[PDB]
């Protein structure tokens, strides 16, 4: 919506004005877990099964994001966020004039292997980084060479030196001198100097005096950077200006495992290891690790932790989500095995809408042939991706789980007690031609039912992105616009047509039209409107009756 | 029921998904007695 | 400018289902794949083995139906011969220790005061001599002054012919460097000596040879008044001699000398690997449909078949068919069904002989008759089964009772059932089951249902890529889109690879990026039971 | 844990040493796992072709797919 040319002009002439608008939620699912790399207190997003084994290379947390992609083989490997608990800490060491610090946390980064060498023919110096897990190996050769300096002239004395600012350490001056006086000096107080290309071409430029820039890698360093020679005969050998401290930041920082810096001088040393690679230990307090999943519009969350101190802190959490404006909701599944006795204390104790806890526990046949039998959490986590993997306002009643085996096949009393107790359950359909497990229900920890918006997932699900997408939607559009006269008639015929795109989708059953009344009064807008929710199937009755009929011919 | 690609791809490609099943009760019969062979309760 | 165009069209004259097959071979690279059409250049590429009469086999393992475009691998590690003599490094081109008894040897011919070579191999009778090493030119002089002589000497930085030199007395008429300017090789140096008024550097009576300038030899201070003297350059010549004709390569690591009539060393076959993974990862995107491993291991066997489910993973279906051992009772048979229980895997239980056309009455064990199964199966077209059709083997291990077969195929396995006095053969082959003894589900069961829909996706899957996948979108798209669906749906019955179609069933539907698509199909089979009830009348 | 599971790997890194020949057994299919071998203390390989043997594993192995009678290691 700008006009072409994007420059008005008064000039007779022809503009256009073109909109290209007109022709253009995704339920993130989270994850918390541990794992053996990836940095303390952050959030990753993930993609593929590769991707996050580069970051998370191997724990609970690999095997959870598996069973997350691999819990609906009919949908879609949608978008996950996934964290590390623990309080890890990268290796690093201290070798020569250089910081050595690796970027790979935990105790798997102490592995990697670092050490300088020299380079006899080119007087460079050379870098060369191993890391023996993954047969990784690296070399940056040529450090140094940055340009040449090379005196064509005939006088006996002709040098050049590189003076240094004495507060700071950083080169001020190159000087070029013949004799006993200064030819030309670059002192480096402005201008175009400040990069080491103008102070080769202006070299170039000079009548004895020539500099080429290095075939070796063209570098390009600020002119602050460089490193200081004096007394070098440059008319009879040309004489190689280095400036190891910029070749770190062109080749060794924006590449390779392993970052640089400086405490000194870089030196030679051999290849040694790096230490002080540390995983640490989970915290006592969780809030930190869930509030950074504060803006990143995930919906489901699940820890890989049968404690209830952790369920109870992500209960709180989520409903303080909910409370700002971020509706979410979080699964959880309790140790190995657990008896009915464990399940209604857990449900008691958290006694929450935005929270669902599950029974069985069981065997997953993972891609890499391990039957890894599991906790109930990551039973949890199967169906927060199951959940995820459908459309908005479904439910995950009667769905196949697609699990191996099952710790507690139960019967029907049982499968009664946990749903009318409110405790997700899932059972072995025996009474068929060919076997599988299916989950029974959806029913959130909240006990009565009086209200399904607050028992069933589906509709409390429905209903907070309904109630999200319209809130924002409503505020990108309306607000800061003129209060025309057909404000209050754009606005309904707005909410009509969102209302009939969620129709349309089938996240909303149906609702009366004429009921969408605007009223316009000053700065406020008053909307009424009525919607019939999507409902679910779970009960369905059929009452045959037998019939005599007598036939003739 | 399976995309012919099993796992989705982002780039431009052809997408296929078949019902496998759609090329293609017994009353099944049970005897119990006195036998010299198998396992007394399978 | 005007002129007349003419183009020429050929798409219309026309998946071919190309057979694979690994195994041990006595020769050709290792780890490399090859594609063969014709025995000669099997025979020339694979020297002997198990492969190349698998190979044979394939091509002769029905008389109406062999394959086409067999890919072939070699299992051995081999390494080729080598030998090392003064500053020569000799490599045999081939692997494994065929190349030890390639002979090779150098002499010296006095009439001609040049080098000779001469490699033998008696396995391929194999015999020829390349006389006139190095005497790349003759240099001469028809003057009458006091002394005439040249000189070329190496520059050691490069090994390079610094100068070239013609000198009348002491002082030089003309000197040729020839690390510089633009004579680069001996044709343009001799071209302008001839030019002077009183020399010659006629180039050798024995070939035109056409070396390289900088690779003329050490060569100074000789008679020319008084002899045709010869410049050489031994190892620069000896790529002319070898440029064509020869078994072994050669390399100067220095001075050349002559040797005995050496045989080769250092040729091994190897040990056979273990595990195949690396080399089947080489048929990944060959385009091969059927393959059959030459072992008799499990191992091997599940190593396909995990190779097979990736590869039909990755949009590109392929089947496997196994077998091994001599006369395996159906325990085992039996044992290695519940192993594998694949869909896309077969197992083989007889095991009997081939008729060579070499006329070698080879017994072989059941893997081989897979083979055979396998190029009959990719002969035929899509869909068409193996069911009853012949195999021409000429004997085999066991005769398997009604009942006997009765007990294979309910366990999903492929059996030859013995036939007396038919046209053909004595022998066919009884059903085309796979190793999945679901019976009721058809795709999975059937060797021919399954490939029938296997091709059918593929097929419409690579059209749709080929066609209408980054082109425009317009109006005519969807009816062109349509009208495209339909030809081939048409084209796939006309060719019975289908029963039939509905057409008003085809809808597509265009939206921005996507193309929506939706059809019908009724797909193929092949007869398995065939009935016939007769009633008999009379008249009074 | 690993690629060594099985004795495949530990054949394939054995023969893949220039100085070293350690064809499988031509007998059938063994491919035993790695864990069950038998102890072996300083057997000399340069003179004598050495035969690992593992012989509750093939006893297992070559008993599996044939046979009524089953066996269990006391």
């Amino acid at each position: 919506v700008e006009p072409f040319p994007r420059r008005p002009i008064t000039r007779p002439h022809a503009s256009i004005e073109v909109d290209t608008s007109g022709i253009g939620s995704e339920k993130v699912f989270c994850l918390i877990g541990q794992a053996e790399g990836g940095e303390p207190n952050t959030v990753y997003e993930l993609r593929n099964y590769s991707q996050a084994k580069r970051l998370f290379r191997s724990g609970e947390l690999l095997d959870a994001i598996e069973l997350a992609w691999g819990s609906n083989p009919n949908y879609t490997a949608g978008r996950i966020l996934a964290m590390r608990i623990e309080d890890a800490k990268p290796a690093s060491a201290e070798i020569g004039g250089l910081k050595i610090t690796s970027k790979i946390y935990g105790n798997v980064a102490n592995n990697i292997q670092v050490g300088l060498e020299k380079n006899t023919l080119s007087d460079s110096l050379r870098l060369r980084v191993i890391f023996q897990d993954d047969r990784f190996n690296e070399v940056y050769d040529n450090i140094g060479n940055i340009f040449t300096i090379k005196y064509k002239g005939e006088e006996a004395n002709a040098t050049f030196s590189v003076e240094h600012d004495e507060e700071t350490q950083k080169a001020s001056r190159l000087v070029l001198k013949v004799g006993d006086q200064e030819v030309k000096s670059y002192d480096l107080t402005g201008g175009a100097y400040d990069y080491t290309n103008a102070i080769i071409t202006d070299i170039n430029q000079l009548p004895d005096f020539e500099a080429k820039l290095s075939p070796f890698g063209d570098k390009n360093l600020e002119s602050s950077k460089l490193d200081k020679i004096e007394n070098a005969n440059i008319k009879d050998k040309a004489v190689y200006v280095k400036a190891v401290f910029g070749d770190l930041e062109k080749q060794t920082a924006y590449n390779g495992i392993v970052s640089f810096e400086q405490l000194k001088t870089i030196e030679p040393f051999e290849l040694t290891k790096l230490k002080g690679g540390t995983n640490g230990e989970p915290p006592a307090t969780w809030a930190d690790k869930l509030d950074k999943f504060a803006h990143e519009g995930g919906y489901y969350i699940v820890p890989l932790s049968s404690k209830q101190s952790v369920h109870a802190e992500v209960a709180s959490f989520v409903k303080e989500r909910s409370d700002a404006g971020e509706p979410m909701r979080a699964i959880v599944g309790g140790g190995f095995n657990e008896s009915k006795e464990q399940l209604f204390g857990r449900q008691a104790s958290l006694s929450n809408p935005r929270v669902s806890l599950v029974a069985n526990s069981g065997t997953f046949v993972m891609d890499d042939g391990r039957k890894n039998h599991v906790p109930a959490y990551m039973v949890a986590v199967a169906l927060g991706g199951l959940a995820s993997g459908l459309e908005i306002g479904e439910s995950i009643t009667f769905k196949p789980l697609r699990v191996s085996s099952l710790d507690q096949i139960y019967e029907s009393i049982d499968l009664d007690e946990l749903n009318e107790n409110g405790i997700i359950s899932i059972e072995f359909v025996r009474n068929r031609t060919n076997t599988f497990f299916r989950i029974v229900d959806d029913v959130t920890t909240f006990n009565d039912k009086s209200d399904p918006v607050k028992a069933e997932m589906a509709v409390g699900e429905a209903n907070d992105f309904l109630v999200s997408e319209l809130k924002v939607q409503l505020e990108d559009q309306f607000i800061g616009t003129r209060t025309i006269n057909t404000s209050a008639s754009i606005i309904k015929d707005f909410i009509q047509s969102y209302l009939g795109r969620k129709k349309r989708d089938n996240e909303i059953q149906d609702f009366p039209a004429e009921d969408v009344q605007v009223i316009v009064e000053g700065n406020e807008a008053r909307i009424s409107m009525t919607v019939y929710p999507i409902r679910s199937f779970k009960k369905i009755s059929v009452s045959l009756v037998y019939k005599q009929q007598t036939l003739q011919a």
